């Protein structure tokens, strides 16, 4: 519907723009940088993005003119997301780092979390790993205070992640385990599969074959399972059960459910940094190799 | 990650085929039309990813029918119903439906039963076939009760609500929308509500009930006002925006960022607002001379 959406944003802004409407003319820049943002996430698309961008950016300093602090947290926010899904990681922190700070300034502890949440996903992907596993701890604290369990298996799933980047897979193992309790306390079956792939991963790494076997098992029949859904309660579309399964010719198990029934579990983070993890311990076994 | 994706299942197929493992084959057929067909819906070459997930889909059909797995038959219909759905072929659509309801009617699969009624019900809709649309949103409406569902339950209100209000039933349209507005303020859906309000206020009007439709249209400017505001099923119909685009009084249009544009539990996978407008503005203009 993104056609039908964006010329009335304009004609709303238009007219904002004739009657010397300020409010409005920066709640059109709102609407019209959101549609665009979603036509971009539905390289061209890079135009979409871009237009998101301008037109956020434009909003804020109208909001900024007026200075509705809040309203420019939701501008710093999008932004932040928009720019994140760009490859301008170095814009993301920029904007997402005000956002935090306003969510301090409202004492807001959900966006304040979102925040740093969303600042880990971005020292993530600059490799910085160091600086993203204290984002990710702060978001893990605070998620213990919110009181929300779903947030808290996300946040030990992303340390997780990180740790094992880092290549310390003691402190991976760790954080993944308190997740797969919470994934079991909270019943998260998509999101148990994800932590028994990713422990049978690191073990791997240890040298622990019979850990791994073991944990490569649960993972293969909650995988098989999920294969045959068709109905399911969050877009997942990172090809989990098939990428993960794409080593050698040793193949049978990959899985892919329909659009419908792939959905991601609560305790499953934004980001799942698999495919680098994978992507990344493959470039260093081809680096032993001579 | 649809590309590496893609070749994974091609290599998963590839061998599949080499080792003459039927089974295998087809797995990786419905693997790979699981991929296509989400790309189809993310990234009009998009036909070419949609067409692909269907020709990939009827593959495997023929094939888990050759092994005689009527599961998994069942999964493939569903498929193709979907895909086709989502091509405009509302004929192929049906007749791949229908099938997966019969399917999910031997296995008494009431969960699946339902959302084959639903689906059937919006191919219907869109071929204009009202009449025989609310046959099958009343089917998947008893369901639902029976079933113990008030999220579905709702939801077939709703849809019920959509399809009179374009029979130009609005005395029965209300009556359904105003059970769905119970449901949602019972299980608390705010964006649900917004909706019937919305729904409701347009009713009204086409019956000349002023007070009334006055009424709803406030409750809905006041939620719509509030998640617009908002930062945190992806809702991609800009209702809230569609919404509010008659003439020049635009000034209560809003949109959420993507994050925040979810659907509630009680709006339909499809709402039909866009046909309603656009069907009684053809009417506007008809009357004209």
């Amino acid at each position: 519907n993104f056609d039908e959406a964006i010329v009335c944003c304009q004609r709303h802004l238009d007219i904002s723009r004739e009657l010397n409407d300020k409010v409005g003319e920066a709640r059109a820049l709102y609407n019209l940088g959101n549609v665009y943002h979603a036509k971009g996430k539905s390289e061209d698309v890079r135009n979409a993005l871009q237009a998101a961008v301008d037109l956020y950016e434009e909003n804020l300093s109208l909001v900024t003119a007026l200075g509705d602090r809040a309203a420019q947290g939701r501008a710093f926010g999008n932004l932040g997301n928009t720019h994140y899904l760009l490859g301008n990681f170095r814009d993301a922190v920029i904007a997402h780092e005000q956002r935090l700070l306003i969510a301090k300034e409202f004492g807001d502890k959900a966006a304040e979390r979102r925040a740093y949440s969303n600042l880990g996903n971005a020292y993530i992907f600059l490799g910085e790993f160091e600086t993203a596993s204290e984002y990710y701890k702060k978001t893990l604290l605070l998620a213990r205070q919110l009181k929300d369990r779903a947030v808290e298996a996300q946040s030990c799933y992303s340390l997780g992640n990180t740790y094992t980047l880092l290549q310390d897979y003691e402190k991976a193992i760790d954080y993944h385990l308190k997740h797969l309790a919470i994934a079991q306390e909270l019943k998260d079956r998509i999101g148990e599969g994800r932590a028994c792939w990713s422990l049978g991963n690191a073990y791997t790494a240890l040298g622990n074959h019979d850990q791994a076997m073991h944990f490569a098992e649960k993972h293969l029949e909650i995988s098989r399972e999920v294969g045959d859904l068709e109905v399911l309660f969050p877009p997942d579309e990172d090809f989990f059960d098939i990428l993960v399964k794409c080593q050698g010719s040793r193949l049978d198990d990959q899985r892919c459910a329909p659009p419908s029934a792939a959905t991601k579990g609560p305790t499953v983070p934004d980001e799942d940094f698999f495919s680098l993890i994978l992507r990344s311990q493959a470039k260093r076994m081809d680096e032993q190799r001579v």
